[PDB]
């Protein structure tokens, strides 16, 4: 059975980042160090920063005065942030700047009064953070998730109305969300394409490779993690079976018995050493060396705040 590795696969920027961010507080202050939210969202990197002296939380009345608080990488509403701020916590903030980025604009058409669309999931802590940067009455913000939200949402001035996406979207799906706000509301304005960052992008495209290479595609990502998610859906509408593992013990011989080529990929929140476990049960299971396909270079890194060297 051959066995082909996507290209680029595995932790991005703010991913690299907001783990350094915990480890390193951990390292300067021990334990314990509050985390609002699992910092990214994978099971054996919080089981693990949990194991060290991490507690993570989803509400700051869960911290106790004097603490140190991490905010997750996928961001913070500006309530949750004041809520913080009141009292007497030390904050560091590990929110990616791929997000903090979407954050600005959100906040600037708030100071302006003049209504926003989010498009994203309901319910994700990034897009929870993201509309909560809006706050002016006199405006609005809304999220849509499909085309069919889209053609149901009216807004108050159409004339003066912006857009944004959350960060780990389907580049596909937001597209035809973009094509019908666009429809809908011809004087929206946005960026040139959306809020995607370039390492969904970037793992979206290199999934589709794989995927046109391989019968099964496994994804290492955990179920709450939106971009692994969208990996696996890809690989599905392109018809293969594809399944998202937290690790190699999930794997299930019927997924490869006789199964010519298998193809492996992680999401951004997922460490290299559950790949390199998925593999080797991949030899058992009777697959050879892996394989890694060429791909699109990335050369982005996001420092540690000084603070935390
Ligand atoms: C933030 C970030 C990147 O990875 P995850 O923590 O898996 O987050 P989502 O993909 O937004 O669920
Ligand atoms: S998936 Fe993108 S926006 Fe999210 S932490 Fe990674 S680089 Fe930042």
């Amino acid at each position: 059975m051959q066995i082909l590795l996507a290209n680029p696969r595995g932790f991005c920027a703010g991913v690299d980042r907001a783990i350094s961010i915990v480890e390193n507080a951990l390292a300067i202050y021990g334990a314990p160090i509050y985390v609002r939210h699992e910092v990214v969202h994978n099971r054996y990197v919080v089981d693990s920063l949990r194991e060290r002296g991490a507690i993570f939380i989803e509400q700051i009345s869960e911290v106790p005065d004097g603490a140190i608080l991490i905010f997750s990488a996928h961001g913070v509403s500006q309530a949750v942030r004041n809520e913080a701020k009141s009292r007497d916590l030390t904050v560091f903030d590990a929110t990616c700047p791929l997000v903090t980025k979407v954050h600005m604009e959100v906040a600037r058409a708030s100071r302006r009064g003049e209504e926003s669309i989010l498009i994203g999931h309901a319910g994700h802590p990034e897009v929870e953070g993201t509309m909560g940067q809006y706050s002016n009455p006199e405006g609005g913000m809304y999220l849509v998730e499909s085309p069919d939200d889209v053609w149901k949402l009216t807004v108050k001035n159409e004339e003066k109305l912006s857009f944004m996406t959350q960060t780990t979207l389907s580049v596909d799906d937001t597209s035809d969300v973009i094509d019908a706000l666009r429809k809908r509301f011809p004087k929206i304005v946005g960026p040139r394409k959306d809020d995607i960052c370039y390492a969904t992008t970037n793992r979206q495209e290199a999934v589709r490779a794989l995927a046109e290479q391989a019968e099964v595609v496994l994804v290492v990502g955990s179920k709450n993690s939106s971009n692994s998610n969208r990996l696996a859906e890809l690989a599905q509408r392109m018809g293969k079976r594809a399944f998202l593992i937290d690790d190699a013990k999930d794997i299930q011989e019927e997924w490869v018995k006789e199964v010519k080529c298998v193809g492996v990929t992680a999401g951004a929140s997922a460490p290299d050493i559950l790949v390199q476990n998925v593999v080797a049960r991949l030899q058992q299971l009777g697959g050879g060396e892996a394989i890694p396909l060429e791909g699109r270079e990335e050369n982005i890194v996001f420092e540690v705040p000084k603070e935390l060297r």
